């Protein structure tokens, strides 16, 4: 087994693609070492977990860490994560852009994490509106009461510079559906 080729492969499963090899990261970025394992073997039969901990601990520009039984990228992911689980205490209405079709459903039971285990959202209504774009035409904006997240439970964590990130939003705090 090679060390340089399962590092490209580790970083491109965590950096960019890891909902490609049924791997749910957390809001942090994390995935279970033994499911990195897993999912490397795969490609790499040859992989074990303590070529996995050889890779992260020599790896010369730090682009992996892990915490006890998870394993992250650092930097370089193309998908929103809240590294350094810094919270958003500052905020008080939060945005997200949904085609029409789902607004009943999500009116009546609200924003679900569905394949990820958590819900993105925006502290913008502009990136909001062009995300929900992205997933089709016909798109409303839904107001999120960010306190109401905040009261019922759900702490609201930096991914982006204007990307947030909660497991779920109630339809209690969908405040406006414009």
């Amino acid at each position: 087994p090679e060390r340089k080729r399962v590092s490209k492969l580790m970083a491109y499963i965590l950096r960019h693609s890891p909902e490609e090899f049924g791997l749910r990261p957390d809001v942090e970025g994390f995935v279970s070492l033994n499911e990195l394992v897993n999912a490397l073997k795969t490609v790499y039969p040859e992989v074990t977990e303590e070529f996995v901990r050889e890779i992260v601990e020599n790896d010369p520009k730090g682009r992996y860490e892990i915490r006890g039984d998870r394993i992250r990228a650092r930097y370089g992911h193309s998908f929103p994560v809240s590294l350094d689980h810094e919270e958003d205490t500052e905020s008080r209405f939060l945005y997200h852009g949904t085609p029409r079709r789902n607004l009943p459903s999500i009116l009546k039971e609200g924003l679900k994490p569905m394949k990820r285990q958590y819900v993105h959202v925006s502290t913008d209504k502009i990136e909001a509106l062009e995300t929900g774009r992205r997933h089709g035409r016909e798109v409303v904006l839904l107001v999120i009461d960010a306190e109401c997240l905040r009261k019922r439970g759900f702490k609201i964590y930096k991914a982006g510079k204007n990307v947030r990130i909660v497991e779920r939003v109630p339809p209690d705090c969908i405040t406006l559906a414009v």
